[PDB]
Protein backbone atom coordinates (compact mmCIF):
# COMPACT_ATOMS: atom_id res chain seq x y z
CA UNK A 1 0.00 0.00 0.00
CA UNK A 2 1.07 3.62 -0.52
CA UNK A 3 4.73 3.64 -1.56
CA UNK A 4 5.77 0.72 0.57
CA UNK A 5 5.66 -3.04 0.69
CA UNK A 6 6.15 -5.63 3.39
CA UNK A 7 8.00 -8.91 2.87
CA UNK A 8 7.91 -11.64 5.47
CA UNK A 9 10.83 -14.07 5.76
CA UNK A 10 10.62 -17.37 7.63
CA UNK A 11 12.58 -20.37 9.02
CA UNK A 12 12.24 -22.27 5.74
CA UNK A 13 14.33 -19.76 3.76
CA UNK A 14 11.59 -18.11 1.81
CA UNK A 15 10.09 -14.70 1.13
CA UNK A 16 6.31 -14.56 1.11
CA UNK A 17 6.30 -12.09 -1.78
CA UNK A 18 8.01 -12.79 -5.12
CA UNK A 19 7.26 -9.54 -7.00
CA UNK A 20 7.20 -5.91 -5.86
CA UNK A 21 5.86 -3.18 -8.14
CA UNK A 22 6.86 0.43 -7.43
CA UNK A 23 4.22 2.97 -8.47
CA UNK A 24 5.42 5.73 -10.77
CA UNK A 25 3.76 8.25 -8.44
CA UNK A 26 6.34 7.51 -5.73
CA UNK A 27 9.45 9.63 -5.30
CA UNK A 28 10.58 7.53 -2.32
CA UNK A 29 9.82 3.87 -1.53
CA UNK A 30 10.04 1.82 1.66
CA UNK A 31 10.62 -1.89 2.06
CA UNK A 32 9.63 -3.48 5.36
CA UNK A 33 11.15 -6.85 6.28
CA UNK A 34 9.68 -9.07 9.02
CA UNK A 35 11.35 -12.26 10.20
CA UNK A 36 8.29 -14.31 11.27
CA UNK A 37 10.17 -17.45 12.24
CA UNK A 38 11.74 -18.33 15.58
CA UNK A 39 15.38 -19.03 14.65
CA UNK A 40 18.33 -16.88 15.78
CA UNK A 41 20.09 -14.60 13.32
CA UNK A 42 23.34 -16.61 13.61
CA UNK A 43 21.59 -19.65 12.13
CA UNK A 44 18.71 -18.24 10.08
CA UNK A 45 19.28 -14.51 9.71
CA UNK A 46 17.64 -12.64 6.85
CA UNK A 47 18.01 -9.27 5.19
CA UNK A 48 16.75 -7.64 2.04
CA UNK A 49 19.28 -6.33 -0.51
CA UNK A 50 18.22 -4.62 -3.75
CA UNK A 51 20.44 -4.53 -6.85
CA UNK A 52 20.10 -4.89 -10.61
CA UNK A 53 19.40 -8.54 -11.45
CA UNK A 54 22.84 -8.73 -13.09
CA UNK A 55 24.62 -7.82 -9.84
CA UNK A 56 22.89 -10.42 -7.62
CA UNK A 57 25.55 -13.12 -7.20
CA UNK A 58 28.49 -10.73 -7.21
CA UNK A 59 26.91 -8.69 -4.40
CA UNK A 60 25.87 -11.77 -2.42
CA UNK A 61 29.38 -13.24 -2.79
CA UNK A 62 31.19 -10.10 -1.58
CA UNK A 63 28.51 -9.69 1.08
CA UNK A 64 29.26 -13.11 2.54
CA UNK A 65 32.83 -11.88 3.14
CA UNK A 66 31.68 -8.73 4.96
CA UNK A 67 30.50 -10.68 8.01
CA UNK A 68 27.41 -10.60 10.23
CA UNK A 69 28.41 -7.33 11.91
CA UNK A 70 28.30 -5.75 8.45
CA UNK A 71 24.87 -7.30 7.77
CA UNK A 72 26.54 -9.40 5.04
CA UNK A 73 26.74 -6.44 2.66
CA UNK A 74 30.16 -5.12 1.68
CA UNK A 75 30.40 -1.65 3.24
CA UNK A 76 29.74 1.01 0.64
CA UNK A 77 28.93 -1.42 -2.15
CA UNK A 78 28.00 0.82 -5.14
CA UNK A 79 25.96 -2.00 -6.67
CA UNK A 80 23.49 -2.10 -3.75
CA UNK A 81 20.58 0.32 -4.11
CA UNK A 82 19.21 -0.38 -0.64
CA UNK A 83 19.45 -3.00 2.05
CA UNK A 84 18.20 -3.75 5.54
CA UNK A 85 20.22 -5.10 8.43
CA UNK A 86 20.27 -8.87 9.12
CA UNK A 87 17.39 -9.74 11.51
CA UNK A 88 16.56 -12.85 13.52
CA UNK A 89 13.16 -14.24 14.46
CA UNK A 90 10.62 -11.95 16.07
CA UNK A 91 12.29 -8.84 14.59
CA UNK A 92 11.90 -6.49 11.64
CA UNK A 93 13.57 -3.65 9.76
CA UNK A 94 12.78 -1.05 7.09
CA UNK A 95 14.73 0.64 4.33
CA UNK A 96 13.69 3.65 2.27
CA UNK A 97 15.24 4.47 -1.11
CA UNK A 98 15.05 7.08 -3.85
CA UNK A 99 12.89 5.93 -6.73
CA UNK A 100 15.07 7.88 -9.18
CA UNK A 101 17.68 5.17 -8.56
CA UNK A 102 15.29 2.85 -10.37
CA UNK A 103 14.66 2.80 -14.12
CA UNK A 104 11.60 1.72 -16.07
CA UNK A 105 11.99 -1.50 -18.05
CA UNK A 106 15.03 -2.41 -15.95
CA UNK A 107 15.13 -5.59 -13.88
CA UNK A 108 15.93 -5.46 -10.20
CA UNK A 109 16.32 -8.32 -7.76
CA UNK A 110 15.81 -8.26 -4.01
CA UNK A 111 17.47 -11.14 -2.15
CA UNK A 112 18.94 -12.22 1.15
CA UNK A 113 22.74 -12.04 1.38
CA UNK A 114 23.09 -14.11 4.57
CA UNK A 115 25.44 -17.01 3.55
CA UNK A 116 23.81 -19.45 1.16
CA UNK A 117 20.36 -17.82 1.25
CA UNK A 118 20.45 -16.00 -2.12
CA UNK A 119 19.84 -19.17 -4.13
CA UNK A 120 16.42 -19.57 -2.50
CA UNK A 121 15.40 -16.14 -1.30
CA UNK A 122 14.88 -13.73 -4.16
CA UNK A 123 12.20 -11.66 -5.86
CA UNK A 124 11.76 -9.08 -8.61
CA UNK A 125 11.21 -5.37 -8.12
CA UNK A 126 10.28 -2.99 -10.95
CA UNK A 127 8.80 0.43 -11.71
CA UNK A 128 5.34 0.15 -13.23
CA UNK A 129 1.89 1.74 -12.96
CU1 LIG B 1 18.16 -15.13 4.77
Amino acid sequence: AQCEATVESNDAMQYNVKEIVVDKSCKQFTMHLKHVGKMAKVAMGHNLVLTKDADKQAVATDGMGAGLAQDYVKAGDTRVIAHTKVIGGGESDSVTFDVSKIAAGENYAYFCSFPGHWAMMKGTLKLGS
